[PDB]
């Protein structure tokens, strides 16, 4: 019923959904291990938030009556430090919002405008965990890296 | 991220409309309020409050693009002298204001800018509202007739 | 049926009003972008303090029977950095407190009691501006900027 | 501590302008409740009141200057005859007695007596905001007409 | 209906007699105050308010009869200078006003005026019951003695 | 900084003020001792009003860079019986307002206004305890001084 | 009941070191108020307080023992011109504070004034934890860094 090459796309954002919540969820139990609680507990709701997004993209998958592609997971870009892992983060976050984009363009291509508006509704999400990554970042340069781990001790 | 640099332009342009309708509208509330048209005044009132919270959401968006947003250039505000000029003023803004988001929407989907171009679909929303309420009074005063109409709008 | 000299200086002081609610208002959301969430809260309630104010002036002038003036805005001073802007927002001050000191004498001058009360009241509030703008500017010095950074980081 | 003679004098003076306006604003309140015109009644009524506590706290602060209250004279009411004209005679009222707490503010800043100055100054705050509300009615007559503007005083 | 000529002019002097009382009572209870004789001064202030209630029904009475209520004419203040003067300033007052108000009781009755004589029945009861209160202080004042009546109204 | 002359008027305000708090301090904790509690509660009332006085002294010439003189205390005037502690208090009320008078002409030919605005409310409170006292020592006439101390043993 | 001479001086000496941490108090909290180190201010406010209320107490114990307060004689205040010698200058009057306590409670055991001991003893447990917490701020800049200690006082 769906259109064969937007259930393509919606699958290929599912696969980078998948490989945000395991890179999220494992920088959010390291922090959390090294102490910095405030980054560990910001960065399991950020993990939380990309379940939402696969929750969704797997429930108009199968409306379409395609097939949800769970199997395969690409790569996970695992930081050794806090500012390696913002970064790591950001990229993942840059190419996420690529995917999109194109993904938009072809739901709008063969008139699917539902599937594009729940599109449209992550890219949102994932700009705001841009802008929160490159406000992290930012705030690395101007107060110093061991003023900002402090401030993200405790909850 | 850095931002299309014409998105930006856009997204300053709109932001200017929008300090333009700040002013206006305030003024125009704060002079049925002077006259004792409360009615008027303070439904004037909460369209500058409407015009000052899409400023906030486009000089945010502008700083997360890496533009500089302007607040300082001022175009021609349109003040009336009495309530049918006012009514007809803030209609010629609000027209103007439509046609440059929907250039700056259009803008938006040529570069796949996804996200600003649902900030000014939403702020395209709010200001068809604005017509509405507008042509709806100056339709009234025709149908009561002017003093008719003013008559109404002196109690809050 | 107002003083013409008074509703001039009205007007006058209405422009350093909106001047101010721009400058503050830009410094605010400067703030908020880069992440220093404390100084931009403060210096949005500090915009909207001269939204009111405005709000005061416009409503003194049409008693008056006077026009006000919001078509003209004069320079805004907009610093690239949180010393700078803190800087600029004083020196506004410091000019807006020399022109209220002036109206206020023309007001007694011309028996205008109640212009100079109003004008006094806004004075009060711009004094207390000042005392927290210097403040700010001495704590950069006392703990140097990176430590007055982490401090206004979270509200 | 004794008061200057002349701030004594000058507070006497305002407070034979509040005991007019007393009067006037009560006897008017009264008229207009009698024609069926609650809203203007009502609002005149509070006027009336808020004389009344602008001539107690003169009172008060003759006594404590230790100068004699002159409630026994008692100057000229300016009573209309319709609304237009009770308007207008309030607001030739108020005229009057803000110029005269003018003059009583000049002098009391000669004789530094600031207490005094400060007192007549928040009257003098509350007697403009009368003239606002006034100069507002009289306004409305005009843009709506007087059977209209009347039409809205009907109902609280 | 216009009511009777006679009538009319019997409520204006009732409302006379009122307006010299409200006056008259509340000068005498801010000189109490200033004193710091407080349950004095308080007691007056109420009978001040009453005085003015009178006066308002007065005042609407004669305005539904088509009459001019005449706030106007104040005639003379007794004012006493220590406490003994003042109450007995009050109840020479209050005694005056209740001769107008039989006076005015028999004119109602013999053109049957009887709404008119319910309401100057109504304002004499009240008037008797000040002259209790007046009548039993200046009694106590005998009493207990000058010093020891004063120590007993210093504080509400 | 503050104009230096208001400085120093401000400084001699506040020295006042430092009188005002030990004398009626004493005074209330003399009447408690002799039973008049009701004059001991008044008068500890009044010693409270004159510290927040102080307080807001303090802080305005701190503000204006200034520094605030709590080294030099001047004389106490105080009584041995209740009669000469309430015209001892008058005698310190009548010298504060006077010198409140000549500091607000100076802060009005410099335009501190603000500083105006604080000491009107200064005299403000200070002619009312000189109302106070008055009254209360028009009582002792009125009532005897034995019977208007009766009148204030009991709070 | 009179009071020995001597314990009585001894709690004008301690009532005399009262006064000036009083003022040395209040002066160092609205210092570190107007450099905006909140935290400072505003727990050497409540030390101020405290000084306030061992005042209150001596003042009413020399009272009752039929000696005269002396609030006259103002010693020298240490006033500080940074965070570390402000807290330097209290902790150097606070142990001048509690040596006089300790040669004041001496005298008080010598002549078996309990009582006043007993109050002496209260005030000397309240001087110790002063100091307790004077020392420990000062041993805090040096375990962090003066700019770090600073920096934990801004926020209330
Ligand atoms: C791969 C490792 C994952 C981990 C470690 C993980 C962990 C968690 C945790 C700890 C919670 C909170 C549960 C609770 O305490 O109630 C949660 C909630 C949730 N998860 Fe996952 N999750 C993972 C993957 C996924 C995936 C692949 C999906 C869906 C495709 C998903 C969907 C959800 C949803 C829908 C919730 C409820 C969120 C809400 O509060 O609305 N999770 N997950
Ligand atoms: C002539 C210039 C302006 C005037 C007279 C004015 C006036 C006001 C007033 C009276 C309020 C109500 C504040 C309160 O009572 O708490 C307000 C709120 C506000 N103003 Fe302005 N304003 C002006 C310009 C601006 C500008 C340029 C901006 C932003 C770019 C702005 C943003 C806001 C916002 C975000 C609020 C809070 C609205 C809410 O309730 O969500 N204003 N303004
Ligand atoms: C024609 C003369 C007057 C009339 C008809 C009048 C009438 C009234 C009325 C109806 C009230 C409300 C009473 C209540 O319901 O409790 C009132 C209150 C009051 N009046 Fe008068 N009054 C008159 C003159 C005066 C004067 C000469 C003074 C003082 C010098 C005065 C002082 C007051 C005060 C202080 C109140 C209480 C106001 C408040 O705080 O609510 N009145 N008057
Ligand atoms: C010398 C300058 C002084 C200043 C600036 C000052 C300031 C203050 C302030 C601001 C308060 C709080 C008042 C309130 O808002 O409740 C206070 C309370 C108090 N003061 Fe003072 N004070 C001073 C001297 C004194 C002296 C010399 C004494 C006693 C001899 C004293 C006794 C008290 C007492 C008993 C309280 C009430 C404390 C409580 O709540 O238990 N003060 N003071
Ligand atoms: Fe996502
Ligand atoms: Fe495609
Ligand atoms: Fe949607
Ligand atoms: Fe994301
Ligand atoms: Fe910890
Ligand atoms: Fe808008
Ligand atoms: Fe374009
Ligand atoms: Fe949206
Ligand atoms: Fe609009
Ligand atoms: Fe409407
Ligand atoms: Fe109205
Ligand atoms: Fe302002
Ligand atoms: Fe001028
Ligand atoms: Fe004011
Ligand atoms: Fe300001
Ligand atoms: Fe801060
Ligand atoms: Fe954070
Ligand atoms: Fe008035
Ligand atoms: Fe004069
Ligand atoms: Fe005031
Ligand atoms: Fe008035
Ligand atoms: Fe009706
Ligand atoms: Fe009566
Ligand atoms: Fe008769
Ligand atoms: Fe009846
Ligand atoms: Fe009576
Ligand atoms: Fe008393
Ligand atoms: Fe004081
Ligand atoms: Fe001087
Ligand atoms: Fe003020
Ligand atoms: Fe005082
Ligand atoms: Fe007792
Ligand atoms: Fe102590
Ligand atoms: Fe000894
Ligand atoms: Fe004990
Ligand atoms: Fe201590």
């Amino acid at each position: 019923k769906g259109d064969k090459k937007v259930i393509q796309h919606l699958n290929k954002i599912l696969g980078n959904e998948l490989i945000a919540i395991n890179q999220y969820f494992l920088h959010s139990r390291m922090w959390n291990d090294w102490g910095l609680k405030r980054l560990g507990a910001h960065e399991y709701h950020e993990s939380i938030d990309e379940m939402k997004h696969a929750d969704k993209l797997i429930e108009r998958i199968l409306f379409l009556e395609g097939l949800p592609n769970l199997q395969d997971l690409g790569k996970l870009l695992i930081g050794e430090n806090t500012q390696e892992m913002l970064q790591c983060d950001l990229n993942l976050e840059l190419k996420a919002t690529k995917d999109l984009r194109e993904a938009i363009v072809h739901c709008e291509q063969v008139h699917d405008y539902v599937s594009r508006d729940l599109l449209k509704d992550i890219l949102e999400s994932e700009e705001e965990h841009i802008d929160y990554l490159e406000t992290q970042l930012g705030l690395i340069q101007k107060v110093g890296l061991e003023n900002y781990l402090l401030s993200h001790m405790h909850e």
